[PDB]
């Protein structure tokens, strides 16, 4: 027996096979209907007559109709195979209602006759994937942050941070900074647009006044772009002032605490004795986390921050894009874990409220 | 960086690479020395004509460090042809292994063999994890010990371990002198292997001893032959499966103990009640001598004899299970979370060998 992963989030569903050391699946969790129902790239391509709506919000299920449609097109359509073949390993948000954990279950047992399931909270399997059970994940993605503290596979509750300004808040904010240069990106087809420069160009600067200061001084930093048209476009200090929203979020009118103070802010929740490793073993996870230099630009926040004597490190996977899912298909494929799915039989005895005995 | 995985058993070695599906290196827990100054293993057994032969594992539990030093020089070196100081090495153990003991592998690892990191697992949780299981009782039955450990949520239950002192080599034995009282001879070491092959290719537990008795005793349909290699011919009925009934009569060979259906139950009854369900669900067969076919079919029928009649029991036997404790160990040694799991070499050089006790559980 095979177990499937399916990691949904705010803009993104992750999809595979669990054993796979990348998801089969990438796809936009949209669901759109006439202006019966269309999902993912197909939605994207028809929305001229389409109302779109996303069932996903910061991390949570909020249209659960809609979020139906989203799961029998990742059975169905993209990853292609019968629900009723495979354990199905689901993800869930930081601070995810206990109510949400029971509606995910009902449905997969009864609307899609899983043999069997499990529910896991998508920063320990990003930490697990990092080689390591205790340590601080900011998960950052298109429309959430959070910052989780773990020890030894328990998400620390109390001490979890939610900052909402994500990738989808940057796409935005590059657009805007990019139409005040000159430009002129507002239209949907202009967002991906901005959305790729986004994904291709910018980076975090070390220091970002320095970073500025070389911006006005010279082109050095400056890169091109040829827009779908052929035309040329050239971007500068956009490149780093996109993601300097996420160490400042005043630049898109929040007041806000940035990542660094969010993260040393969860750090000073958790019980003293644990702090030392927490500061040793901080896991960056998500899309969002993506930019070159954010991770030494994160060393350096959270030492200005820290005592003086604490070792930290900053661990940032090259595949940190996808880490959640990773953790899901280490995690599902392992032998151990064969114990632990909340099987048919069970959810049959005891109805959805087995996944808090189950699951956690 | 691909770690090493030593199972150390009381008559076999089982050695390779954390990630592979089997031991690259299996063999003799053996050292001899003239009655060179030392041979370990394959070359100290086709000797021992010459020489005096020792197991510095008896009972799971290491009682001759120098010779164990040995064991472990040539797996390292001689069979799996490593540099130690390469591989973070992961070791096994038995119940109840002295603190002592465990320092004193962890001292000989970092000092001797100079490895990088190092771990100790309990060799009955690896083989419960290679089912796929963390709550479960394994049976572990191996060359010269008999022990079941119930385990609940990847810890096992010390105050509810048994133990049966017979395992293989008792079967082994038990088997020449049945088959000696059928006319053949078994003198030399050569002879005595002969043995342990037709234990290990034609012995089975029969699900109920008193009828194949009857069975072998009115037709010739239960016999098989076996072929030595210089021509000689032996041919054996119910010595199939009275070998391995030893292990559910140990009065077989003169022992007053509980067979393993009753071992089983014993420690199954020693848990807190509220756990029993699970164990009685999750019998995992583990070790070289419960590989007899029809003994999961047996202990099935025997566990429900004694259990509660609305008791659901199954009995798991992988069909690799002389190995399990090792591919337990496999999957652990390569699981990503494991990885700050390791005593590191920094670790021991700042705590010394009394490490071992804070990191390995
Ligand atoms: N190389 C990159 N550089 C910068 N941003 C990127 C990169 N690759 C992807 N992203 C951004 O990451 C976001 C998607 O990441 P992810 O899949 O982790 O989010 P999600 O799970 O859909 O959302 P959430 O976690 O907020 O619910 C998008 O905003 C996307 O533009
Ligand atoms: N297919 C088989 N059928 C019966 N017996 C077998 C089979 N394969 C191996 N054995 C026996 O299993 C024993 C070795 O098993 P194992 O490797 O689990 O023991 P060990 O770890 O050396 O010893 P212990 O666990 O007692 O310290 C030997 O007696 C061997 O003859
Ligand atoms: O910290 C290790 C424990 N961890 C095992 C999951 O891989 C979760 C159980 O608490
Ligand atoms: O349920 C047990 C969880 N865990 C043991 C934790 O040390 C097994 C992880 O492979
Ligand atoms: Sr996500
Ligand atoms: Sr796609
Ligand atoms: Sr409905
Ligand atoms: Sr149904
Ligand atoms: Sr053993
Ligand atoms: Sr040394
Ligand atoms: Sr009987």
């Amino acid at each position: 027996t095979t177990a499937l992963v399916c990691d949904n989030g705010s803009g993104l569903v992750k999809a595979g096979f669990a054993g796979d050391d990348a998801p089969r699946a990438v796809f936009p969790s949209i669901v759109g209907r006439p202006r019966d129902s269309y999902v993912g790239d197909e939605a994207q391509s028809k929305r001229g007559i389409l109302t779109l709506k996303y069932p996903i919000e910061h991390g949570i299920i909020t249209n659960w109709d809609d979020m139906e449609k989203i799961w029998h097109h990742t059975f169905y359509n993209e990853l292609r195979v019968a629900p009723e073949e495979h354990p199905t390993l689901l993800t869930e948000a930081p601070l995810n209602p206990k109510a949400n954990r029971e509606k995910m279950t009902q449905i997969m047992f009864e609307t899609f006759n899983v043999p069997a399931m499990y529910v896991a909270i998508q920063a320990v399997l990003s930490l697990y994937a990092s080689g390591r059970t205790t340590g601080i994940v900011l998960d950052s993605g298109d429309g959430v942050t959070h910052n989780v503290p773990i020890y030894e596979g328990y998400a620390l509750p109390h001490a979890i941070m939610r900052l909402d300004l994500a990738g989808r808040d940057l796409t935005d904010y590059l657009m805007k900074i990019l139409t005040e240069r000159g430009y002129s990106f507002v239209t949907t087809a202009e967002r991906e647009i901005v959305r790729d420069i986004k994904e291709k160009l910018c980076y975090v600067a070390l220091d970002f006044e320095n970073e500025m200061a070389t911006a006005a001084s010279s082109s050095s930093l400056e890169k091109s772009y040829e827009l779908p048209d052929g035309q040329v476009i050239t971007i500068g200090n956009e490149r780093f002032r996109c993601p300097e929203t996420l160490f400042q979020p005043s630049f898109i009118g929040m007041e806000s605490a940035g990542i660094h103070e969010t993260t040393y802010n969860s750090i000073m929740k958790c019980d003293i004795d644990i702090r030392k490793d927490l500061y040793a073993n901080n896991v960056m996870s998500g899309g969002t986390t993506m930019y070159p230099g954010i991770a030494d630009r994160m060393q350096k926040e959270i030492t200005a921050l820290a005592p003086s004597t604490m070792k930290i490190k900053i661990i940032a996977p090259p595949e940190r894009k996808y880490s959640v899912w990773i953790g899901g298909s280490i995690l599902a494929s392992l032998s151990t874990f064969q114990q632990m799915w909340i099987t048919k039989q069970e959810y049959d005895e005891a109805g959805p409220s087995i996944v808090h005995r189950k699951c956690f």
